[PDB]
């Protein structure tokens, strides 16, 4: 079998992509954000205290026939930028555009953190890294993807990321019209629970390209582009006006300048960002300093390929026995 859903950007500056995910019998769909650096299905529910919930569709167990609540079980789970939720823990059927799991765990929160409070648009995320991290106790829970891995028509799915539009997740099959030229493949280490490779290097703008090692992970879930200080330190050398802020928290620039593409490595193949990828916008309304969507991951320990690398390229996550990933252009 397979699934195909498309994925929307939450807002004018693709922070996130929600797709939308029937969960229950009869269906109740949310919008979900897929997130291949977190192993969790959890979302906003009947059961989330009232007053964390501002706009979000909830899911209600005791209005779907095929829910069983998970006796015992909890889940909580905390994430690189602060964030966490926590909750109890149900079984259900989750369809993903044509795609059904049955007995598929669904963890209801009970409480969230502010951030996820404030982003009204966003009812749950769907964690689809390996299930080694999945955060539920005593009884450690599958994701949707390995659940699904037997019956998918090959063990892969597909991100097709947006600027500034709509992309496509799919499951089971490769889209060979979505992509141009050759698929370049690269070995993962599943050691860290995250889709984790090593790129072959990088250059800025029409400069040479430097080869070097950058181990880090494919991470639909997160928005920047996170390198180490002496790659960020480069690029953003190229850029006039920029500089790192400390009050803001990273790189701005002026909003009149244009940036440089990013290129980074995949095995002998070569990823070009557009420019205008790394661009953020103001740092609060009607300020001429923007923020860049190329920061350091020093303070963070792992380097993370987020949205702004991925949405460049048309990405394979090969779920096989031994797992790999595939990057080409678009
Ligand atoms: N998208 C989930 C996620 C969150 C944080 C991290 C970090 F920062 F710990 F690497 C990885 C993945
Ligand atoms: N990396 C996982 C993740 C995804 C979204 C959010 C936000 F923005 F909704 F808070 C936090 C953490």
């Amino acid at each position: 079998s397979t699934g195909s859903a498309t994925t929307t950007p939450i807002d004018s500056l693709d922070d996130a992509y929600i797709t939308p995910v029937q969960i229950g019998t009869p269906a109740q769909t949310l919008n979900l954000d897929f997130d291949t650096g977190s192993s969790d299905l959890w979302v906003f529910s009947s059961e989330t205290t009232a007053s964390e919930v501002d706009g979000q569709t909830i899911y209600t167990p005791s209005k779907s026939t095929t829910a069983k609540l998970l006796s015992g079980a909890t889940w909580s789970i905390s994430y690189g930028d602060g964030s966490s939720s926590s909750g109890d823990v149900y079984t259900d059927t989750v369809s993903v555009g044509g795609l059904t799991v049955t007995g598929q765990a669904v963890e209801s929160a009970k409480k969230v953190s502010s951030s996820f409070t404030e982003d009204s648009t966003i009812d749950g995320l769907l964690g689809l890294a390996f299930s080694t991290l999945n955060t539920v106790s005593p009884t450690q829970q599958k994701t949707f993807f390995d659940n699904a891995k037997a019956s998918l028509d090959s063990p892969v799915f597909t991100a097709d990321l947006g600027y500034h539009a709509p992309g496509t997740y799919n499951f089971g099959f490769i889209d060979t019209t979505a992509y141009t030229g050759s698929i370049t493949y690269t070995a993962v280490s599943t050691k860290q629970g995250f889709w984790e490779w090593t790129s072959t290097g990088y250059a800025v703008g029409s400069g040479t390209f430097k080869s070097t090692s950058i181990d880090g992970i494919a991470d639909t879930g997160t928005t920047l582009l996170y390198l180490p200080a002496t790659v960020v330190s480069a690029y953003w050398a190229q850029v006039s006006g920029a500089k790192s802020s400390s009050s803001v928290g990273g790189y701005v620039f002026p909003c009149s300048a244009t940036l440089p593409s990013f290129t980074f490595g995949v095995g002998s193949a070569r990823i070009v960002i557009p420019g205008d990828y790394i661009d953020f916008g103001p740092i609060s309304t009607g300020s001429s300093s923007c923020f860049g969507g190329i920061q350091s991951s020093a303070g963070i320990g792992i380097n993370i390929f987020g949205d702004v690398a991925l949405k460049a390229a048309f990405v394979v996550f090969n779920g096989a026995t031994t797992p790999t990933l595939g990057f080409a252009s678009k």
